[PDB]
């Protein structure tokens, strides 16, 4: 079908947002985007290696860049969306004033939301971390932990019910995820990283379907207006226009 596109998203606020842009593409091209949707970080570039969808909208940079090492993929990149500034949650505590030595911390667990994760911790002086790590610092990077806080390494969907264990004083938690119960990082976020970041996420393709008319159609529909409205709204400010103006 010349007129059909299927592109892989994650449920929750993030679907929502990707709903507004199926909605843009039909509306200025009669495009007919079929939305896939996954809830994990894993099978939306398996699916797209594999030729089971076309595209797919879920990933940063490093995040893609370290995909294509570790899984060999041909993908590539062929527009942004939004950065999402990660935050700190809780459940058991509302200031780091209240941060118990000891305490169990749940961080993504896949190299770079977790190198990321660790940045944040360092940022509001929780942890330090070796010189030279540049985006992908390990647990085994950490050089001085005052309160030796435990760091707690899970699939990334697992961090929203990550919160109720009793033994999990905080967590750092995609905003992909946060949605889905309700949290964002301007309301309930005990810390948030910059604005300013290498996160951006991205409409990523294989290289053999990167210009193909449909793509670049259903680019165009997500990097519009009606799109950023939709998120700025749904994310309580949390998602950062990342295409030109
Ligand atoms: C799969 S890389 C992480 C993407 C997620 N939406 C974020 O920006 O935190």
């Amino acid at each position: 079908d010349p007129n059909h596109i299927k592109v892989g998203v994650i449920v929750g606020a993030e679907q929502q947002v990707a709903e507004v842009a199926q909605k843009v593409a039909k509306d200025k091209y009669g495009l007919d985007v079929e939305l896939v949707t996954f809830n994990d970080y894993v099978l939306p570039n398996e699916a797209l290696s594999k030729g089971d969808i076309d595209a797919n909208a879920f990933q940063h940079k490093p995040y893609l860049d370290q995909q294509l090492k570790d899984r060999g993929y041909k993908l590539v990149a062929v527009g942004n969306t939004f950065v999402y500034p990660i935050a700190g949650y809780s459940k058991k505590i509302k200031s780091l004033d209240e941060l118990q030595d000891g305490s169990q911390v749940a961080v993504p667990n896949d190299p770079t939301n977790l190198g990321r994760s660790l940045l944040l911790l360092q940022k509001v002086g929780l942890i330090k971390l070796k010189d030279g790590v540049g985006l992908l610092p390990t647990v085994l990077d950490v050089v001085e932990n005052p309160k030796n806080l435990k760091i707690v390494e899970l699939e990334a969907p697992q961090l929203p019910r990550s919160l109720d264990d009793a033994q999990i004083a905080l967590a750092v938690i995609n905003t992909t995820y946060a949605s889905q119960i309700g949290l964002t990082p301007a309301k309930d976020g005990i810390f948030v990283e910059d604005k300013e970041s290498p996160y951006v996420n991205l409409i990523v393709t294989r290289e053999d379907n990167k210009d193909a008319e449909n793509v670049k159609k259903f680019v165009q529909a997500y990097q519009s207006d009606e799109v950023y409205e939709a998120a700025n709204k749904v994310f309580n400010g949390g998602a950062v226009k990342g295409w030109l103006e």
